[PDB]
């Protein structure tokens, strides 16, 4: 049923979970600050970490001493309404062990601060769905195993950019809404918080794009707390995510704050973008 | 400080913001069934009702008997994550009550649920904001006589409608990714829950369009329950709210579900609009 | 069903059971300042306060001349597992200084009392003076919910309570009436003991289980322990309205004139039939 | 500082756990059902049980074969303003059966203990041999924090906690005892009294203030009231584990052996020289 019963570096992970049920608290009501205590207080207690990378702090944090742990952990506390939590969490004395590969992820997850509390969270068998049931502060399992549609009927980018695409980004979007084999138009959708575009797409199928255009020439997302998360989700799931390049859990991170363009969702949909790129 | 000492009528007023915040309870965790009887019946007793309007009911209910009020109440008790519950308040035995343009307004607002409660609320002095304190229970004042910037720098549409525009919707949406002027192009967000689309161009500024095209001659959205209370949210923050051809307010409703056009936002945005719209 | 519903004392009380709800999520999470300056804080910004005394307060708050409205309230913010929330409201009526001489006057003058209890759920018991009317909070909801409307204390009860260990302090009244509860002379089974020792516990239990409550006189509290002022007139009120009766020994708690608004009196409440039994063994004793 | 974070048993605890929490729930808002199939239900999907005793059901309820785990588990899901719910987990020890003779286990077996206390604040007071460990329930985390480690009761108390009003039908050593607490014979105060007759309340204020708890044996309850299994052995584990003393008059509790799943015991607990003294006067009488 719920949680805390599913889930060594199982306590790593409730630590997580707890500092998730506090920040969704304090979000339903000086933020971003906040969250990034949370998480790193609770991470570097529990006793398993060893090098922590945040969005909000630009420099790794080693925790040290009487405590250090097997595990790495990559996160964006605060990410943006719908706000949400992002981290993927990695095995192996320094800085340099976050830049494994999305390969060697052990564990990822977001959770999203909606009209309710979502945890989306994998350890390498699938994808499971929490709820949280705030009359009780445990997670509930609310669906096993998804698998992301093998095609969408939603296309999900900011076209307020479209003057900055390169020309298979414009390609594409174009045979979304004016498709020439008879059938109907995508439907389009953006809310402009990537943990909300990315949970959509999981659960609903589709396609979610942030590539990258001529003024953030290698995207805006940030590859370790950013992207290699949510594309270990989408791939568990049976989605795709790449950087229009390679694929995104095969980028060797070189700087802890890297940005990477995002494409993922539905797998036929990244497909059919990635022959869009290819022609050009 | 709170939403219950600054609310006769006043009592209907807290009637629905208990609906509300019960809703937002269950919503927290079937459930547009639930939201509806909660709305209906707090409504309904409080005394202060005669006829309401639901869009869940497609007849129009006539409360009865032992209570009638002066007071006609048209709502959308959950709209859709992001879900919110709509609703406009008019004065005045039977269903032709509802149909007063929203001019007739006496009072409207709506709640949106999202990463925390938001209630915004207007009786004709300017719309407050208010934030649910959950350890409390209560709605407090985060926000007074809030009003929309003069211009925005958001775009909000589905542009999965694109192949079936009329050509204004064609011309504008593209002045705002290709500016002529030099300036930047706007930038785009569609959440494509009314609510929240809505909110978010009250507080960030901007524009936000559910237009004809050629699958809905006569729009998607619900004239009394969706279109006229955001309508004059809007106005009343000093923004613009039309269906292309008249203002929103000023439409005299025909059906209770009867639908129009919607185009809502920073009033030199909508005007810029209304100039491509009259070009053609 | 609700409480905000079912109503310038209206926004009085609104403040109130706001400061209430507060205080509630602040017990389930030093505590005792912070509840008063809640209740402190909520009143004066009612607009409808001009004397406030408190508990925790020596001297009697005066509101500033530009919220004053024309009611004093008299409170204990946290009165302490259970604990409990107390006041009384009197509409001030000598138009000289707001003073607190306006705090003084003699229970039969409340407006309306109330206290609410934080337990295993939050209940507020409340009268205005067409008896008393109970409500439950619902933290689904974040109201509270009525829950028995006109409230009526049983006219004899089967739990007498108060403090034994006081038992070698006890005036000859208080001793025998005791020992007729534990060991009747007319063929009846004993009352049970029962005594939380939070006076908001110990009287509600009296409200809706029937009986007796004292906390009397004895040799090292000559005036009784308890404070007339914001702890006995308002339950003293609540019990009178739910038809209980309310006594010093000597006299109706509500007709006692404070003469310092932290005054003691001796309260024995509860049941009729019990408060009368105690009263027969006070004139017996003084004769 | 989380209670989950401190941790097959282990998952037992947090099947108990996650329904106590959600019991405060349901009593902050029949309900006596309710709370008895929460624990029942998670308990038994916690894969640990094999045999559960509960207050509620007449016999023992035995964990299907397919979710059978080692453990048992005796509770009163609910016991009772201010309740409780109280748990003893024994390990099965014969591997026979799983019958209803595995929770039959004299409480020096018990492999941890504890109590939920649904009062101002939801308290849990836990042990599994190394000392009792209190937590709160922060219902901003959803999680119980430890606010207490290794709590140890006085040594001496000032409160004794009993009902009083079965005086008459007391023995003279609870007779002797009640009356050198009202009038010492060694120029000392009298101690306080306070009952508030929900047990899990009276034994957790033991804990925390000191003193004395006795619900007896009386001429009505010769056996008396408690229960042995479910009631009389966790806290008394609990008790003992913090460095007090719990006792039937005659023996330690958790050294009596059951014979009955619903079998009662006299419960004398709390500070270890106030319990001396009572066991003075129990000599002292049945010589």
């Amino acid at each position: 049923l719920t949680l805390t019963r599913y889930v060594e570096l199982t306590q790593l992970l409730n630590s997580m979970l707890t500092a998730i049920k506090a920040i969704s608290s304090a979000v339903r009501k000086k933020l971003d600050v906040l969250s990034n205590s949370l998480v790193i207080n609770m991470l570097q207690s529990s006793y398993s970490t060893c090098v922590l990378v945040s969005e909000e702090n630009k420099d790794a944090i080693i925790t040290a001493k009487e405590k250090r742990g097997k595990y790495v952990v990559c996160f964006d506390p605060l990410d943006g309404a719908s706000i949400g939590t992002i981290f993927a969490i990695y095995r192996k004395p320094s800085e340099k062990d976050a830049l494994q590969c999305g390969r060697n992820i052990v564990a990822a997850g977001y959770a999203l601060y909606g009209s309710a509390t979502l945890v989306a969270l994998s350890t390498g068998q699938g994808v499971d769905l929490f709820m949280l049931d705030p009359a009780l502060g445990e997670f509930v399992l609310v669906e096993k195993d998804v698998k992301i549609k093998k095609k969408g009927k939603i296309y999900s980018l900011n076209e307020g950019y479209a003057k900055y695409f390169d020309a298979a980004t414009t390609e594409y979007v174009q045979k979304k809404k004016f498709p020439e084999d008879g059938s109907a138009p995508y439907g389009a959708r953006y809310v402009g918080s990537m943990v909300a575009d990315v949970h959509r797409t999981l659960v609903y199928g589709g396609i979610f794009l942030y590539p990258a255009n001529q003024k953030s020439p290698k995207g805006k997302l940030r590859l370790l707390y950013e992207c290699n998360p949510v594309a270990y989700i989408i791939e568990q799931a049976g989605g795709l995510a790449t950087t229009g390049t390679q694929p995104v859990l095969d980028v060797k991170p070189e700087a802890i704050h890297q940005r990477v363009p995002l494409i993922l969702g539905s797998p036929e949909d990244v497909q059919e973008y990635l022959t869009c790129v290819q022609k050009n």
